[PDB]
């Protein structure tokens, strides 16, 4: 049973969104004790942005980029962006080459947005429900 945000929902649940999104996007329990995304987290807390646009900002974070693009191969970084935002693996080299070309021609931002604004991410996780890896869920919210 996944996590959903709605209007009037409590601070513990919104911080549980931030924890779940971050843990899903970076994999190994993310980065805190720093500036990070204090603006984006306040927009989620204020209800100014959707959960999709929050997850987009966490996958746009430079603390995700320096750790998984610079300390790891770009092909593997695309393979990470799939399992982190969609919950799948791009075993097709045509699929990896498509996102590599988007990454170089339209930038880091456009590649990340290709996962968030995709029809597989949308509908299944919607604007209110938090994305998870296919096979992982340990924070059940009744609705």
């Amino acid at each position: 049973m996944p996590l959903e945000w709605r209007a009037g929902a409590s601070s513990d649940e919104i911080n549980a969104i931030i924890r779940a999104v971050y843990r899903q996007v970076l994999g190994n329990d993310y980065v805190m004790s720093t500036e990070r995304l204090t603006s984006a987290e306040s927009l989620l807390r204020g209800g100014e942005i959707s959960v999709r646009d929050f997850v987009r900002a966490v996958a746009l974070s430079e603390l995700y980029r320096e750790k998984f693009f610079h300390n790891n191969a770009h092909n593997r970084f695309i393979e990470l962006n799939f399992k982190h935002l969609l919950g799948r693996a791009p075993y097709d080299q045509a699929e990896v080459a498509a996102h590599a070309a988007t990454y170089h021609s339209h930038g880091y931002d456009a590649d990340i947005n290709s996962y968030i604004d995709s029809a597989e991410y949308t509908e299944s996780f919607g604007d209110n429900v938090v994305p998870y890896f296919r096979g992982l869920e340990h924070h059940h919210h009744h609705h």
